[PDB]
């Protein structure tokens, strides 16, 4: 029996990690080569610290993995996760995710199946999509909304304004906003959208952890009459116990989790039914392997899935999410931001929504790869992401 | 080298406690001297019982502390707290607070740093400030609000007030027991109308705070929370007495109202369940009532883990030394939210020079070595202690029964 | 109706506070005089800080109370408790206790009844008594035990040793002990007592908050086979949530509460059935008025009462406790330490146990007063109580 | 010491129980005579089953008590409560209550004090009073309200209507009502009262266990805007766990407990803060002795007291409640229904409210007794109380 | 005066990160220089992935921090922690820890005080120490124990060991996957026998510690707790992996065994429920894994409220700078219990001069200004980073499956 297994083993021959910045964001791809000549591609994108992820892959995951059998995705995932002893966290998990996704790509290519078919097939025809409408005026928002409705979108995440104020003398360098102004403007945004559009479309909004708990609860009560499809990240991950007070008195639909990279962040959240949609970034939790398990975990508790799909993610990562989304029965919706020309050249054949739906790739594997030569035209470039130094008017840091 | 710890010791050589009443309140300062000639100042102000605090310092803390190394504030705090066996409470804690703050003052002076820099430095540029607008009339209230708005305050605690004194328009029994009478229903009605009027006139121009000051029974507190919820107060303070805070769960389950509580606290059992269960949004402890800077730091950290923010009690019955200490705590602790402030009068400013006043709605921490505010001993002597009965604490409902004041 | 009430009002004419040290401890008595000529006596003994209690009575309670009607004990208690705004704590509560007990003394004298009869009468004939056997050798302990058994005591609190060790260099000044040695010696004490005496008498022991929580639980499991009547203060008051782990796995009987002076310290303790005997010092909780309420509170929860009755308490305080003990149905046992001659002269007619029982006074009032002239022969003397600077071998403070 | 006690013992020489019906209700008084010649009076009124209470007193409590020392109220209460082994319940508790109150009467008479002074004195000057306004029209209600406001009452319990309907064929004999009609009419009553009177007075209403739990919660939400002083008996005692759902979503003030005669009915209720006012009928819980303990228990939990004071109770019972009400710090309000001439003759000197307040008696003892000769003019008369056969339209019994 | 805050600023002028391997482990030091010429040193040691930490410091923390005021440690910590949006975790936290410790070093040097004195001084004279006795034989174990007892240690962590490597006497499948094999039942049996033998030989002469090191499944952990309970270990460490600590309730409900856990923690969600529910007696966090001194102070205070004591992880894979920092934390925080220690070798002592060693079972805090231990840059260059695979982390059970290592 060991001959047969070995007759079919698939030895890893190389591991590489490429950072590319075709457009606005540093994107990170892991490429796994095997003795069988089948090559896999994975997303490892942690856009704020890409060199750290590349160091992790090149200096540590590569010598660990060369020579091991790519077939055994589950063992290699369990092994990689604990390999540095200390574990979890964004740098390690993204590096592992790149490998994990590439291993799944390889297995699906070898099975001659689209990735979602390897999982067990479709439980939906396609996944609904929401887009981002952001403007500093209501009329700018209306213009973007009108355009999206025309394209067939039924769900749109709307944000008014961008985030004067009474600071102290000589305020510390940072990115300032005012929580009360943000709340006022957002409630007014919803009120205006409902007045103009009624129930034409589902309105989403991302609070992006900008509030204190007392403000979050007030906001939930102020916004609930407008029936948002979901309110995202109404609290930071360290304060989700405060969601119980919201759940006890508001019917507002809640989404949370794009920041998660440790299972302790989500277990009590889900067990206690504190959110309606889990928003994890697949590469932050360690790839396809844990995403499947988390999807199953959520299903048991009646929690639905809306994986984080920001511009700072490869089209490979986006394709993987669509595979997960057409497969997992509790997947709800896929976030999408239009790809630009440079990105499309580096990652050919990336799907775009058609009439409000994203369709899974139907060729073998993930269905999207990286053009290595094209990636070279757009190397990594340092960006400070100053918005993460978010400060309140008194000069103190708030979670960004 | 073996001798280095002892070489840098700073030996406590004297402890003094001075009561001074420059204006309306008996203030209590503790002064600690070292053999090296460094002097620290601390606040021990429990205004209602100042001679008791002074007895505590002079007769008990003084013989305990003289000769010991001031450097080891943490040991001296742990030791002081359990020194009488029985512990906690307003008299012991205030005496200990005066010493603790003075020891921190000494350490900061020896470090040649402002107090907040010893802690680990600033986590904000300055602390926002709220003031008190109180009047027996709405027009009088508008007048005070307009004044503070002119000075750049964005937060004002408003009381459409007078609750106490003779029972003028109150249906008491015949021959009511002497006391300070009020009617809970009138207070609630007036307060709801106050918020409604304030929002109609000012809209969202400023944040409105209000102190219930433990005047209500639990069923009234829950009703009140629902009645003012729509007016979005920055916080409603002391909606219940410390002994009834489990009733806050009922409010948390059905109202979004922001709650502050805790100026009365002097025992950790009063705040632990409160914070663990997220029953308030702001903790309001009086730093000297909980035993000083040492436990205030720990409590601030404890609150931060649970997402509770800090608004230390800063009434006129506290020394400007106490106020400066709070501003140091407030620019340092990341979860500090706002500092209460009442303007200092001339006599008080003379006894305690260089007391900071708000600028455009902010209080700035002192930047010289130490706490930054001391007591002028000669000036304090011009204003000796003067007994005050504080008759408002004999608070009675119309039927003549005591209610928590 | 107001004439009649006033025809019977009893105006307070004077309040005094006397500290006296006839023997080992500074004792504090409050004396309340009334226009009716009836004088009451109360205990306010907080032995470690007596001048603070006297300042509280003389400078604050006296001007508050002169002129008020002594009949209305309940109103005056409610009023006194909140009079300084901030409240609870040992200095205020002892001062109030002295007044409260004196007011009850006056009411019982006016009713021409023993205090316990004013309460509603006896629910037992007399209260059982336990005594203190403390020695540094087992044979010294045996000698004291033998003497107590001969006198008819059925309950004896036994302590072996007094509380070498590996400290750091130049250990800080303090009162050192070793927790492991204390545990070892105490377990051996119980083992030896059971071997020599079997079930002849009930063995009590006071841990006196000397242990950390993990040590407390180990000790409970080590000691339970010896069936102590109770183990007292196995944890300090700030750590009583740890009693749940003991309650979940040990049958050991627990007593706690002599340190309490804030109701928040006892409410969760009792509601959660974390102790079997409440040990409050009546003057620390504010006198007879709150002691009655707490006794009733405990009864509802099946908790029994063993009020703290140390040498540092007046014989007036002891008589009050015996009145409470023969009245409250859930009273269990009274701690007693023999009075010495000077103390007996200052407080005449103090009851002593007879055949293991203390009997309540049967004359009008509390039944024990202070001889003012005798008290003058023994004025206050400063004592540092150095044992409260209790340190572990590494030089750190532990609750004493 | 035993001589002195015995020198002051007060031996019970006789126990009698008289049922009298001066006006609308069978009232029950227990009379206790002592060797000292001091006679006590107590209320034992369970109006629906008076002969059962009289049998209990005459045939069982009398031979148990003759010869025992009346001074020891607490022991005699503890002893009586368990004397039949099985215990609790309305017949036993009322019989015991009559004795208990009479024993307290005797002790206060011997102390030469009003009962509330024996307790520890006043914590209020007098107790506020609420009255009953009941009519089948709104204008009839207005007339009664106007009259009460003129007399100085500030609290009035208002009920509209009395409690056509679609029953089955040949509906079973009983007292029919319709829950939906009752709810509709009561909400409309409150709406009209607030429209006419605004905040002139506090409005109380008694649901009297007429609703199912889902109806109770709906009613609480419908009524809360009208700020009732309290809504009484919104659920029957066996369903008070359903109060948690009301407490989680409504601010309505709740009162409950007139039906209670077993401590298990109130412990979880109070511990869990499910009501704001406890409404126990003192004789149903066993007299003054347990009423004091329950008052103390409630105080710890922040629950206030409004003892049941219906017409079916002696003026002796009413006087006792006023003594309890001026003494217990957490007493809130006293229910009162005007006495008629026959009742006043049988029980002379019964207090009536003055300007919305009831004042405690100031003579020695309870202050109200029974005229034995006058009581004889009004012997017991059978009444079926048919209203207790309360049926819903389908013919099923509901708690009455 | 308005300018005083800015006048006393200490501007960060450079940030460096050095990996050195003087002996068995890759150690990571962060060095922060100020424009004033003050230099601080900090520990960023995550031994398994050192190049990743260095990339994090050099490429990201360096451009973030240069130019900012080092004085405001609290702000800089709060800002650093959220700076990459995604956060927590071993790479980011270790890089931040190196900076944080160096900023505290700078502040203490500027104060001219030992680090623990900035905190508020000592609450004990010195911290008790435990050592490691590990052997593949009981006789070898006795030899090491006897040695430590001679040196005056009263606490020793004992492992009757070797669990890993080739599957010699283990019933694996045919052709087992490459890894470090162990058998849970053999480990449990050997460990119980070890305690039994130790108690028979030594009685109560010393406190016995043991590290389960997450080798067991939950049902095995509960069984093990009951099996060794009678031997009264000072603590049993890491009886479960961090992801399974809810299973500790079962143990707490039925065993008196003392538990320690947490060296793996790098996210606050891992410890909050743990401490709130009193699931351990000692917290074992690795200070650099949680982000440095700043959060270690807060966590120590948090633990104190719940009665949990502190035993920070102090393995050989940490700089002596990290060790000195822990000793400062340990003499200051009142709930610190014990410090793990492994003797420093010659090369390590050369790269990090003046590293303290225990004296009679105690470690003493440094008494010079700052942390008290720095890195000799020239010496560190003699020992550049060297890759190590750490094969023991590929821990496998007999059937070939991975278990937490
Ligand atoms: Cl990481
Ligand atoms: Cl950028
Ligand atoms: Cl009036
Ligand atoms: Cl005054
Ligand atoms: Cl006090
Ligand atoms: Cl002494
Ligand atoms: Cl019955
Ligand atoms: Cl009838
Ligand atoms: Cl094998
Ligand atoms: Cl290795
Ligand atoms: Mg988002
Ligand atoms: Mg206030
Ligand atoms: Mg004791
Ligand atoms: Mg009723
Ligand atoms: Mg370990």
């Amino acid at each position: 029996l060991y001959f047969q297994s070995m007759m079919n083993k698939n030895t890893i021959s190389n591991i590489e990690c490429v950072i590319t910045k075709p457009d606005r964001h540093n994107l990170i791809t892991v490429i796994v080569e095997t003795e069988s000549g089948v090559t896999g591609y994975g997303c490892a994108t942690f856009q704020q610290r890409p060199l750290a992820v590349k160091t992790m892959v090149d200096e540590y995951l590569k010598p660990l993995l060369i020579g091991k059998d790519a077939n055994n995705i589950e063992d290699l995932w369990q092994m990689m996760m604990v390999n540095a002893y200390w574990r979890n966290g964004p740098v390690i998990n993204n590096a592992i995710s790149g490998v994990d996704m590439a291993l799944w790509d390889i297995k699906a290519k070898i099975a001659n199946m689209p990735l979602h078919q390897l999982f067990g097939g479709k439980s939906r025809d396609a996944i609904q999509v929401y887009t981002h409408a952001t403007s500093d005026t209501m009329e700018g928002l209306y213009e973007q909304v009108d355009k999206y409705l025309e394209q067939g979108y039924q769900h749109i995440r709307c944000q008014l304004g961008f985030y004067n104020i009474q600071t102290a003398q000589n305020p510390t360098q940072g990115s300032y906003y005012d929580q009360d102004q943000y709340i006022e403007n957002t409630v007014e945004m919803f009120k205006n959208l409902r007045e103009k559009y009624g129930k034409q479309f589902h309105i989403l909004h991302d609070v992006h952890e900008r509030l204190f708990p007392n403000q979050a609860i007030q906001f939930a009560k102020q916004i609930e009459q407008y029936n948002p499809f979901f309110i995202e990240d109404i609290l930071p991950p360290s304060q989700t116990e405060w969601l119980d007070n919201i759940r006890n008195q508001s019917s507002v639909s809640l989404a949370l989790g794009e920041l998660f990279n440790n299972p302790e962040e989500w277990k009590a959240l889900i067990i206690n039914r504190r959110v309606d949609f889990i928003r994890c970034h697949v590469s932050q939790i360690g790839g396809i392997t844990p995403a499947l398990k988390l999807g199953h975990f959520c299903e048991s508790f009646g929690v639905r899935i809306a994986w984080h799909c920001p511009p700072d993610m490869t089209p490979i990562g986006a394709a993987v999410n669509t595979h997960l989304n057409v497969h997992l029965h509790n997947a709800a919706i896929q976030e999408h931001v239009e790809y630009k020309a440079n990105t499309q050249r580096v990652f050919p054949n990336a799907a775009e929504p058609i009439n409000g739906y994203l369709y899974a790739s139907e060729i073998a594997g993930i269905g999207v790869e990286m053009d290595r030569e094209a990636a070279q035209d757009f190397p990594v470039e340092y960006r400070p992401h100053e918005w993460t130094q978010s400060r309140l008017p008194d000069g103190s840091i708030h979670t960004p």
